[PDB]
């Protein structure tokens, strides 16, 4: 990895702030001959935000439907007293002139939410990729919103069969919300409204399961699959936390309990584990059981409210209410965390395919 | 990152495994003119596992006590009826099978802790940078074992308190529990003694502050700091999960108490935070506060116990009790966390610095 | 270096083929605060090819003229019996076509020479950075033509002092043929003219200089200076040799005549060398002095002439002549080459400014 | 690419000076199960200087003489009034205490030829994977050395044939030499020996051809086929100049005659060329032709003979003759030519691989 390019062989570079003129990426290394148009790419960034104003644009990499091989291009046009007095606190304003010198005149620019247009639009590519490889499912949703939270205690049964069963149709048919759970949403979105009410703001925890990836994806020491998803997600706007697997609970469980036995599957073509404890990863590999993990959203800081905090100039003042901001912004990062999970996994298995070429020739 | 190297400017390429001949790493991009001998790396190393056994060598990159500017290679001397049938539930022995085709004949190999010398061997060199450069401590240490863990609310000023006193010397002096505090750590002892009879294995916490951090380290938006940071700690053995700052918890606090104002700094000098919610690192960029993180270890998978597992042939049968296995591994990763932290640090500092200049030029 | 991303801190991701809708590319790490519009970029773009059709447009990291530190994407827009009959003789058609299964339709897509114009874009902000570091200037001209060449000996001391003053100014006066001796031009012209009504090509060589590059630029052992700079230049279309310095003529000179004396600079502030057989590079690694090179360009491939080729199918026949096609497009690869030298320099410019300041703590 | 470390999917970081304690190389990414031991690659590396001195010892990666498909360590031991008054003419000593600040103490150290031994290695095993793909050829010898040189035009069908029969063992048969010519290579026993009673150095030219290449390597546009052959040859020791195919002097024949028509195979099974002024390379990717290119070694700088130079205090001296070195080290390079094209060719045949793969699954 290196700056705004993520991946090694499914390469994505992108770009773009708010208050420029466009923003996108490069996706280098797509497999050439795939079917592939903007109508595979808007749904889930048609996703991010819920005329069309957000539509994507593929500049270059295909002809006739079908990519080439060579460099996919892919853009939206950009539409866009105390500006510059304070910097907003928990906000990249203060971060940014200190690295740069300089920060965008407001909106925060490319610390804000709307770099991850290229991250989902490269993702888009890579979802199909790991459909047509081993019918991979990549779907993700919030399982707790501030204090209201899914019981998602990785041995419970009814959660993992919820795991093993939820579709991105059934996340988004819920509502904004994208709960699952009946009784918790209900829950969400009464604490939702009353952090509304009180011009605040609230962050929440997204939980996503991958569905039959394939075995051996993994490139220990350093670029494990748990280890480039931590980047990926860690990388995201926001986030504060990232876990797989039994996660930090587990921790309380003893190896007799929390070790995973394997036995031949039950459709008799391969061994697979009792429990997936391990979240479908072990030594950094890939073994074929579901890998699922959750994501930490802190709470927004562009709140609409008064704050206490000093200047650049430093001097103790009241940063006004700007009063226009909705107070739970963590549903809108679930087409981003699938997209960043999609992007780990075909760079992973190309990566692996080259090495069981090797592994066939040598052999 | 790629496979078994990490870092982009200072680099470290790692090999090794426990049962051939030597485990080592070769740092690429160490300043010329460090003062560096065995004596900068070994305290480190030697704090892995608490003759002198574990000993490094510097091969190259030095002379006269002094690097060169050249590679720099380090390495450790390998001293080294169930084997082979069944894959060891929570190890990497299947994976490797699937992924390899082969893996080593015991002890896991690649997958075991063993490979972790080249990490904490690089780590040293990354340590003493920083430390000429802005005094930056990195101090690590437990804080749950199992069940059992200590009070590490980020609000809690007694918490916050340590998090910026607490030195390698104070963990090191309370044991081999490396948990700084005396009434939970004698509840650790005893839960560990506990899983001890019961030929069990328990997994924990590592805590890890770093201070005097530069300012502006972090490379968005896939190489911010906390990102890579996680990246680098959930590619160690048996992590699970990976917070900083406020983490998981800090989602249930509303933007109005969780948001850092900013103020002066009573020695006068710079723009500080009141609170540091954000664990340093705002926008993916460090501002010069504590950066506080939490890494998640698994319990051991090697349980001194007998379990019910599939064959490779995939057969139903008992893996006898190896038995002789220690019940909580997780105190040894603290060396390892902090080193994983230098590498990462004295890599963004780097970059950073050559953005420095260029804005230097470029004014 | 991967695929179509060039550079390690100074990044350039390039994307587009000519029957596409947009060919551009996404400069990731270029130093804030630098003044930068359309017109520092426009020049080296309307210079390759002699209404305004290729103009670039910046689509992010600039704000108010200058930068902000965020990638910049750039992009000029894309105006645009015999075909897939036969592969054209010496073009990329065939190996695409094995490579990726599918090639462009027609034109030669990413093969051809419309990729170039992401490499010129980003040359032009790394040539206003290196302006900006130490006054470097790039200067490249065309030194021959098929047989018609210059006399570019370079012990011959009035090429060296042509090396030493030529300007990009002076090369483009003399015409479209950008060959600074009027007597070899004279020749230049009459052979292009003689393979003009002969309907076919000739091939040709660039040669360029580097004047005030900063000592201690280049990184050993694989990414020294004329070892980034000839992956540079073999990467362009058409090339087919590299050599710097002395090149492939000084190997027959013995060293007690090839060999560089050192000397105290006669403006008396640094230790230059007498003579400059090493081309401005050491050990990989550049000394201050003029680094010159010269590149060679084979004869285009596309002739207005009948060729007997065999098809795809794999049946002889004749390939009609095209018949639209200049004799000599290697003076249309100067600022190419230009370029590309300066995206080189201005990356090893700050990795080793990273190595500089490194050095400044550690001492 | 990165400092010490060459290749992408097939990564070797090297290490190691002359007076440190040993160097040798990290080999990452090698596919497993390939019958590996020290009798692979002592061959090589026994050829790079005609007790046993160089020997090389396998660190990890290996078991019972196979790859796990981790890091593989290799590395070979050390048995290692006017130093440091003047910096020798035509060398690294300068530009190493520019950049670094420091250099080693004499010898040169990292600039010099025994960094070479861990490219050797490394090479190694790339050949004997490029064997096992599909049975490629890598055969280099010496073409010139100074004024004489072999009659190598590309178009000539002796020398062509030459290209297609020669083999390694027939190159190390004629002597030290290293040229295949036996007219030639006496013309060149005659010039070595009297540049050695003139106590002087000559330079030379290698030739190395590679057969049986597969079909689609390479990777556009930045890291092209004969781009990565020309980074690789041109970051050796002394290198001066690289061109592949028809090469510089291939620029004066037209399109007409330089083009390469197409014809299905004698054996009839694909589609290959007439000619082969391509170098086997076509748009930056392997048409499976012969694969031709010469390197140009300047001579060597160290030579038995006084020079006058400026001190790094600068003032005018003779350095004193050291009168011990031979006059033609570039027969010395002919195994590390070859060691550096199997690392490229191995390197492009992972990634073009997982193309192939992913080409098959979205098909
Ligand atoms: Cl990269
Ligand atoms: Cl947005
Ligand atoms: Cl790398
Ligand atoms: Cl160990
Ligand atoms: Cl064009
Ligand atoms: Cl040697």
């Amino acid at each position: 990895q290196g700056m705004s390019t993520f991946g090694s062989v499914f390469r994505v570079t992108t770009y773009g702030e708010s208050h420029c003129k466009s923003v996108g990426c490069i996706v280098d290394g797509c497999p050439p001959g795939l079917e592939l148009t903007e109508a595979d790419i808007q749904p889930q960034l048609s996703r991010r935000r819920p005329n069309e104003k957000d539509q994507v644009q593929i500049q270059s990499g295909t002809e006739h439907g079908k990519t080439l091989g060579s460099p996919i291009g892919m853009m939206v046009m950009n539409q866009d007293s105390e500006t510059d007095l304070y910097p907003r606190p928990s906000h990249a304003d203060w971060t940014y002139m200190q690295k740069y010198g300089v920060k965008s005149a407001s909106g925060g620019g490319r610390s804000s939410a709307r770099e991850t247009i290229g991250r989902v639009a490269a993702g888009a590519i890579a979802e199909k990729i790991l459909k047509k490889a081993n019918n991979v499912e990549i779907v993700a949703f919030v399982s707790s919103i501030g204090e209201v939270s899914m019981d998602r205690n990785p041995q419970d049964a009814k959660f993992q069969q919820l795991l093993n069963t939820i579709t991105r149709e059934e996340v988004d048919s819920v509502g904004p919300i994208r709960c699952p759970d009946p009784e918790v949403r209900e829950q969400m979105v009464k604490v939702i409204e009353k952090y509304r009410d009180a011009k605040d703001s609230i962050g929440g925890v997204v939980t996503c399961v991958i569905r039959n990836c394939p075995v051996g994806l993994g490139e220990p020491c350093f670029d494990k699959l748990e280890a480039t998803l931590a980047h990926a997600m860690m990388s995201l706007p926001a986030t504060k936390g990232f876990e797989f697997g039994s996660g930090f609970a587990g921790t309380r469980i003893p190896g007799s309990k929390h070790n995973d036995p394997f036995y031949f599957s039950e459709e008799d073509q391969r061994l697979r584990t009792k429990t997936n404890n391990s979240g479908g990863v072990q030594g950094g590999i890939s073994n074929g059981e579901n890998i699922y993990f959750s994501v930490a959203f802190k709470s927004a800081a562009t709140i609409s409210q008064e704050q206490e905090t000093s200047t650049y100039d430093g001097k103790d003042g009241v940063l006004a209410a700007r009063g226009r901001h909705d107070p739970s912004v963590t549903p809108r990062a679930v087409p981003i965390v699938e997209s960043m999970a999609a992007l780990v996994l075909v760079d992973q298995l190309l990566i692996q395919k080259s090495r069981e070429y090797g592994k066939s020739i040598v052999a």
